[PDB]
This record gives C-alpha cells, sequence and structure tokens, in this order.
C-alpha cells in the first residue's frame, strides 16, 4: 500500500475522456483536463499533456505516466506551501498519503478551508480531526471516498483500502 495504489483505487482507470464527479473532462487515473464545457478544449489539453494527437484516447502507459506526474505535483505543492508543509511533515507515512490524496482531488485552493482540520491533525487529535474533516462539501459530495481518506487520517492504517 502506497499513495499510487490508494489513488488508483479512488480514481479508477479510464483510457478515454470521461467526466469526473463534478462534470469536468478528465482522463486516465483522475487527470483533470479542463473545467471548460468544450470537449475540443479538453482534447487540446490532452494532446498537450501527452505530446501527440490523441483524439481523446490514451494508452495505459500514458495514463500511468500522467498519474506519476500528477502525484508528484501534489507532493511538491504541499512542500512549497508554508501552511501545508509543517502539517505534512508532522505526519507519519500513511497519513501523508491521505494528505496527498486530498490535494490530488481538490488542489491547494480546495484544501484552503481545511485550516482547522490541519491544526487538529498537527495536534494528533485524530478523532476530532476526523469529525471536522467530514463537515465539508468534500465529504457530502464524495462520501465514500472521503470516508476512506478520513479513516486513514483517523487510524494511520490502510484498513479502509483493504476492506
Ligand atoms: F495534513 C495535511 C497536510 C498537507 C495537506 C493537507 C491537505 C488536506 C488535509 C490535510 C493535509
Amino acid at each position: 500500500m502506497n499513495i499510487f495504489e490508494m489513488l488508483r483505487i479512488d480514481e479508477g482507470l479510464r483510457l478515454k475522456i470521461y467526466k469526473d464527479t463534478e462534470g469536468y473532462y478528465t482522463i486516465g487515473i483522475g487527470h483533470l483536463l479542463t473545467k471548460s464545457p468544450s470537449l475540443n478544449a479538453a482534447k487540446s489539453e490532452l494532446d498537450k499533456a501527452i505530446g501527440r494527437n490523441c483524439n481523446g484516447v490514451i494508452t495505459k502507459d500514458e495514463a500511468e505516466k500522467l498519474f506519476n506526474q500528477d502525484v508528484d505535483a501534489a507532493v511538491r505543492g504541499i512542500l512549497r506551501n508554508a501552511k501545508l508543509k509543517p502539517v505534512y511533515d508532522s505526519l507519519d507515512a500513511v497519513r501523508r498519503c491521505a494528505a496527498i490524496n486530498m490535494v490530488f482531488q481538490m488542489g491547494e485552493t480546495g484544501v484552503a478551508g481545511f485550516t482547522n482540520s490541519l491544526r487538529m491533525l498537527q495536534q494528533k487529535r485524530w478523532d476530532e480531526a476526523a469529525v471536522n474533516l467530514a463537515k465539508s462539501r468534500w465529504y457530502n459530495q464524495t462520501p465514500n471516498r472521503a470516508k476512506r481518506v478520513i479513516t486513514t487520517f483517523r487510524t494511520g492504517t490502510w484498513d479502509a483500502y483493504k476492506n
């Protein structure tokens, strides 16, 4: 169990352009292409990302390559963010995966409202943090995935992804 396996479970794998839970064009292992309603705009983003004319379809190797880039971008964004890095560095490896998972899903801007959750996590008040994390649009809109991530923060185990 590692961040790649965790996010592969949460995001799945699709080789043709699809829409994410918010209705946005996406491909691969949860790679957001664009928030624009234009499928042509999404196809342009895809071709730019892959480096060839894809017609909205990629290979598994390409999906996995984009995925590695996307995970790394989430990590480096945490490490460059003066608010997120201290909390991240206070966590054990399993809980760090839960943090990366959230940044992958929502970005640095999407986690900006989680200030109180971050404080509870840095204080290692795991049950309180879990309660606080669930008081969110994130939890209400993707509750099964949020429950898995929250259980990971609460327990520091992979139990939610083995179950
Ligand atoms: F503990 C954390 C560290 C860095 C980023 C995070 C994003 C969401 C939730 C928790 C985080």
